[PDB]
């Protein structure tokens, strides 16, 4: 459970990220199919890409990054009450995407290097401690849902 004074490290930094959702969402998922290639291998709709220039320059990368962001800052900003949230994000990433538990685990170090990047002063170590602890907030749920489902493994 994060403490009221970690998750307004946690809202601070986010406020700043939705300056500019899209850019945000870019340097995310492109580095998360770098660090992990298995991954990009789970999207039909942009396994195409095969460099990091091509990614950039997708309009429709740029767009699904934006998609993924705005579900994420509605999930962070209702501070651990998101059972309404997670409830179809679980479902669609257990049973149709077939995401697991461990490639969110790579978005979540993906999305804390470009907060990092992107927000230093706003991103010092207690707030990376704080968003770490809202990423594993969010998979420990996720997860629970996965197991009832079938798909924790
Ligand atoms: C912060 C974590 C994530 C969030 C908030 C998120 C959010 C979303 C949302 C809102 C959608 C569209 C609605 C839906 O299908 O449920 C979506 C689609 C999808 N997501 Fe995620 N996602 C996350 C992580 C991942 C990861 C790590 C992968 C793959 C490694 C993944 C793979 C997919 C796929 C394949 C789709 C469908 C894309 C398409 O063909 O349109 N997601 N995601």
């Amino acid at each position: 459970v994060l403490s009221e004074g970690e998750w307004q490290l946690v809202l601070h930094v986010w406020a700043k990220v939705e300056a500019d959702v899209a850019g945000h969402g870019q340097d995310i998922l492109i580095r998360l199919f770098k660090s992990h290639p298995e991954t990009l291998e789970k999207f039909d709709r942009f396994k195409h890409l095969k460099t990091e220039a091509e990614m950039k320059a997708s309009e429709d990368l740029k767009k699904h990054g934006v998609t993924v962001l705005t579900a994420l800052g509605a999930i962070l900003k209702k501070k651990g009450h998101h059972e309404a949230e997670l409830k179809p994000l679980a479902q669609s990433h257990a049973t149709k995407h077939k995401i697991p538990i461990k490639y969110l685990e790579f978005i979540s170090e993906a999305i804390i290097h470009v907060l990092h990047s992107r927000h230093p002063g706003d991103f010092g170590a207690d707030a990376q401690g704080a968003m770490n602890k809202a990423l594993e907030l969010f998979r420990k749920d996720i997860a629970a849902k996965y197991k009832e489902l079938g798909y924790q493994g």
